[PDB]
DNA sequence: TTTTTT
DNA sequence: TTTTTT
């Protein structure tokens, strides 16, 4: 196990490097990253969903990218 | 269940709207989105990790944002 | 990205 | 975002 700080990361390429004090940078591919990822939708994305009603209006539930 | 097409989604705000044929747009909060999210690292992020050797050299495994 | 239009 | 330097 090692501690480091992300040197840079490129979201188009899916990788970057971690800097380590007194050592070489370490390559990181996105698939190695733990934890929940960032949830987003792109303009034009086809989706299925359920409609529900909240106190501020209707909204989508169970939104699946088709 | 309904189908639609994302009209716009704002990553800073964490929400957007889904267009549906013949109906009002439907609001979508990011927390309603299903599937794995986008895995990324931000420059300067402190991380822990393990090192493994692939056929192009060492790389990080089990990368956790601290 | 933490809640109703762009 | 699909694999070694911004
Ligand atoms: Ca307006």
């Amino acid at each position: 196990m090692q501690r480091g700080k992300v040197k840079w990361f490129n979201n188009e390429k899916g990788y970057g490097f971690i800097e380590v004090e007194g050592g070489s940078d370490v390559f990181v591919h996105f698939t190695a990253i733990q934890g929940e990822g960032f949830k987003t939708l792109e303009e034009g994305q086809e989706v299925s969903f359920e409609i529900v009603q909240g106190n501020r209006g209707p909204q989508a539930a169970n939104v699946v990218k088709l």
